[PDB]
């Protein structure tokens, strides 16, 4: 969850 949210950065 951490990941799919932290691709925007
Ligand atoms: C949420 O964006 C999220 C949570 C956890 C994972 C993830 C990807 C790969 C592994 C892995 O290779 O585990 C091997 C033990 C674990 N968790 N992706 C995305
Ligand atoms: N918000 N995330 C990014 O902007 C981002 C772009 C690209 C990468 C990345 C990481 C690792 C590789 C590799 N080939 O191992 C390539 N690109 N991280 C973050
Ligand atoms: C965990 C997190 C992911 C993306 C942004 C833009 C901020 C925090
Ligand atoms: C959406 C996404 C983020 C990070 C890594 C992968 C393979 C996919
Ligand atoms: C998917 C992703 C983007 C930026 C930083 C991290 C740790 C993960
Ligand atoms: C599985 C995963 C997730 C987020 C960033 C890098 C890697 C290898």
């Amino acid at each position: 969850l951490a990941s799919a949210l932290m691709q925007a950065l």
